[PDB]
């Protein structure tokens, strides 16, 4: 439930943040 939801939300913004300083 809230587990993967939240993980999964915490996962996407680990994405933007490689992906700024990666691009």
């Amino acid at each position: 439930d809230a587990l993967t939801l939240s993980s999964a939300m915490w996962f996407s913004w680990g994405v933007l943040l490689n992906s700024g300083i990666g691009e």
